[PDB]
């Protein structure tokens, strides 16, 4: 394949580094060694995390077209339009966002806290509506495209996660390259990574950039939309969009893309009592935390998957950390005694 | 002087990222050249900031001796207790916090968000309220061996030493750059951040060019804070020279109305840089520290062509407990 | 039966008016005539509601032994609890408050707004979380004398004695109108309140008038403690009958989706009578018995001409709990 | 004076009772004797209070004109406007009030919990402005084909909003009547002045206008007394009072206030704990908790003649508590 024909803006450090979690490991049983990729420390930019990777790929283009404007939507604590927020005052583009309640949740602070007080500090136009608005079947998505240009200006549309767009799975390939490129100096490789998967273009990206050396099937995505159908078709379709543009030689199989559905529940943004304890294990092994919507999950995920043996022992399993972070705001209640 | 005798240990990523303000710079005039080290983004430990640099330095000791449980203070939203939570849980041992409303403020979810709300994930022991020797003393009879951490890291002999190395990573980066800053922006409380600064630059005749930023919003005391860490700091990293007053810079024109609490210019500036670079700053400290940056610049106070550094110390977590005030940016 | 038995402590301002919800009534047809006896007007301390008419018939027990604190349970948006605890304050009695969190529901200031927060400024020891025989005993223990009240006031030997009387009072009041109500429509969790109706409504041949609305979301258990507590009762005030299975209605359709959880249709009502009367209903309680009420009109449930007397039995402080549900209306 | 001159819709349930604090007297000595009022609990629309007292007289007049509109205005956790928009819920009329940030407090849901949060419920369409709005909103009403009833900020500055504690005085003439006795004092907390008002003028009645004991707690002393005073001989003019309002009848104590309107001091939530724990009776940290606290210091000091009988009028206003959660989090 070929990734470098397409343009990377800088919008990060660098590439992440990978630590081992040798405490959690031990805690474990030993058996099984995790490491983490810290995505979630990847920019300057508001926390960055996952999406200003992918955003890397997105901005090239949105510079060269004319566009003054950078348009994204998301839930209430969507990390995703808080990055797009910080990386438009960065480059010096207005933003305006599309928000709506994306969960059956209702904390007393969850619309001005965490993520969301963010963008608006950050200077987006952040568009929250009413319960009962309905944005996508509204279709307020493209109200708000039409609403900037009608303003005067050129709007760049980025959508849910960033994921659904042609770009959108290219910085994830860069991130196989990476893993690649740091393996050579641990003289390994890991034999598993685990991913956090929604809106798909993380773990399809990630596909794309494994497939290349025969380890897809390897990207264990542990689903958090509890539409693990509607997701895992959206990974797969993604990929293989993505595999054609960098020009993978290769079909994307059924079997290549792994989406683990039981750490899911109960629904997109609300943790169980397994992500809870997850989130706690994590944070009191090893200094780093998670959140209960996407990394906590995943968290749970691996380390159930380790308890459980489905790890062959002596394996080294890469745990990439997403961000998000600062969505912890609006679930204080949860650990208001940790 | 001799800073590579005392052990450091790695908590942080290594040496922090300096990035250019091009945005804020060209928003101001352009007649001078600002910069912002990162010190908000070297740890992977909730967050990090300048009191993870910090720590390096203390943790060695408190291995050496048979520590088993990390022992700290702060207000409410304390960014201290928060890395030293952090730190213990990596580092594998207990935490007891000492949490008290230094501040005349009183949000809903204060005690809730933010920097604590990580705390007690992280698992430390969170005491609200001497509490202090209460809190150590707890310690040992509960059969433990505390390693006590004063308010921010600086009343403590190795309090300064973190930011002498982060002078010494100055010059490096400099080197590498092809050129040097002629001023760093430090926003400045308990003094060992600033200390530390000043010992580092009086190695090669800065000190005097570290410009702190007051957000104690009692300047004398932290004024005199600062100095006394620095000449004690000298001391324990053999520096040449005796630290003079003159080699401690404090403006205090940026600290109202309360440690604690933002003032409008504060609101403003954290708004502002923010909004041209996507940088965020607190209300509490960097808010405060940026606001005296720019109101400098713009006052012209700066001589033209000027290369300033701004030390982004981190805080960002306690914009939660400030939600209403920015409830519409 | 002779309740006049038994003493009442005065803790309420005497009986409770009944208005007539004329406009909801237009409203929804003008089929049905809808009023409302205001049990959640019935007290100068703190709010009151229904457990404070249920309060009084309790009150001379503790105070025939020698009590000298209350000790009650509830969830953490307990109106019993906050009841108890300004019923304490006025008797000049202790209180200790087992408040556990009942309902699957998390909210910032879920546990410092509303009831549980009265009930700590009335001066209650709130202990968060068998807890309950915990705290009897640890008032023992601490040298004083403690009187149980169950949750809800409901199943203890007087705890249907108050809606007896209600239903005593509600006869005195018809024949001050010279009419009669066909229906009473009352939100039932722990039972003693309907149980008390059901009694009192016996008396006169209507137990099956009173239309109970289940909130609990466990009607089979509640079903179960309202019949309990019935016959209990009908055998303390002297009632010459059985209580039978057709004597107790309860609507399961409103419950819905949980304890302590509204549905859309509870919002929808309780914006509905607000909006319509200026009285205001909570999620967790009389949003449901209201919304009920509605739907049964709605549904021609009730004959046409029928007068009904909707109990409004309190909670509306909890609806601070639940502020992010109604930021918008 | 003839009161029943004008109207007055019923918008509460009748007299409002007056109870014995004993155990808050005792605690204090004994040498005075307190009770209070209960304004707090005069209405079932949405808890009312002393603004609702008030109402009563104004919307007869709103009836008569063809208003179908009631358009108020108050700070983020007035009382007022959450009156306002129960009365026009309960009387079938639209409601749009002026919000505005009038406290220097800035609590994370402040504009959510209490009073606030209750108007919005009731259907008002609250208007909140980003940290003249006053006549969009009246215009916004006759544009959209409505008629406005303008009610002023407390009800206070306007013809008819004195009217409501005449009656006060009224109605404790009738108690008192029954008890054998007369009060010899009366504290009541003011800010924008017609309650205090109306009870100057009522009590000016047989003489004990200077008994009313107004508890400023706007911060504003100056200003708040003299709008006492106008509104007072305004309020004596309409009803036919046989005495003109002296500048001493009108009776404000300025050392509870501070630090200012809004926000409570430690003695303020100290004699909020102090009489919710000797009487269950709460009170809020913005008015009632610093009237209070004036009585309670009052009572302290010995300025009150041993053997007096003081009345509380409890204004009502609990429901802001929610909006300072965190100074209560642990009582
Ligand atoms: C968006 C996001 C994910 C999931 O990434 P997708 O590409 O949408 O599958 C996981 N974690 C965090 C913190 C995110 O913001
Ligand atoms: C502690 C702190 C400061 C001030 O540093 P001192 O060494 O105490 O003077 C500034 N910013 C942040 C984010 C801090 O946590
Ligand atoms: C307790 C309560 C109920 C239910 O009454 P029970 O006697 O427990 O069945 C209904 N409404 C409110 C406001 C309550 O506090
Ligand atoms: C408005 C109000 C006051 C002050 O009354 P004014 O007539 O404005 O002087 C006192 N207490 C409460 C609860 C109020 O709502």
């Amino acid at each position: 394949m070929n990734l470098q024909r397409f343009p990377r803006y800088p919008l990060t450090f660098g590439p992440t580094p990978i630590q081992p979690l040798a405490r959690l490991s031990k805690h474990l049983g030993g058996k099984v060694h995790l490491y983490a990729k810290r995505e979630d420390c990847n920019s300057g930019l508001a926390f960055g995390g996952n999406k200003t990777r992918k955003l890397e790929y997105l901005i090239p283009e949105a510079l060269a077209q004319g566009c003054d404007t950078l348009v994204s939507i998301g839930g209430i604590q969507s990390n995703q339009t808080r990055q797009v927020a910080a990386v438009a005052a960065h480059l010096g583009m207005k933003c305006v966002l599309v928000q709506e309640n994306w969960v059956n949740y209702s904390d007393a602070v969850y619309d001005r806290v965490g993520n969301i007080q963010m963008s608006r500090i950050l200077g987006a136009d952040v568009r929250l509506v009413p319960d009962g608005f309905d944005i996508g079947f509204r279709r307020s998505w493209e109200d708000a495209l039409e609403s900037v240009r009608a303003a005067g200006g050129k709007p760049y549309a980025i959508p849910a996660g960033c994921s659904d767009h042609p770009l959108g799975g290219l910085g994830f390939v860069g991130f196989a390259e990476e893993v690649r490129a740091q393996e050579a100096e641990l003289g390994f490789k890991f034999d598993y990574v685990v991913v956090c998967s929604v809106t798909g273009s993380t773990q399809a990206g990630m596909v794309v950039g494994f497939a290349a050396d025969g380890r897809a099937d390897r990207v264990i995505g542990v689903d958090a939309s509890a539409k693990p159908a509607q997701t895992r078709e959206q990974i797969t379709r993604i990929a293989r969009q993505t595999a054609e543009k960098v020009g993978l030689e290769r079909d994307i199989m059924r079997a290549d893309v792994v989406l683990d559905e039981r750490f899911a529940g109960p629904e997109y943004g609300l943790p169980n009592e397994g992500t809870l304890e997850a989130i706690r294990l994590c944070a009191r092994t090893e200094g780093m935390l998670t959140d209960p919507v996407y990394e906590g999950k995943s968290m749970h995920g691996m380390i159930e998957m380790v308890r459980n043996g489905e790890f062959p022992e002596g394996s080294r399993v890469l745990y990439a950390h997403l961000g998000g972070v600062p969505a912890l705001n609006g679930y204080s209640f949860i650990f208001r005694d940790g």
